[PDB]
């Protein structure tokens, strides 16, 4: 007997995604997390953890 | 005799300009001036004034 998730993993493109996606080819997976390197807080080096 | 403009007009991919600039191989005209059209008044019917 193993254990695991009950549901699914959403993926919405309310925000900015939205305004990418039409004008254009896409919008991004993981928007917060792109916009928090290049803008937010650049400079920082691939670390795993 | 004239009057008119003295100096130039900035057009700068600061802000999230640039997060579409990296990816994606295109940037908009003001962004934000774009993005009031789509998400925050939508089917506003166009209008000269």
């Amino acid at each position: 007997a193993m254990s695991g998730p009950a549901a699914y993993a959403s993926y919405v493109v309310r925000g900015a995604n939205l305004v990418t996606a039409v004008s254009y080819g896409r919008a991004m997976r993981n928007f917060e997390q792109f916009m928090a390197r290049i803008v937010d807080h650049p400079n920082a080096l691939p670390s795993v953890e």
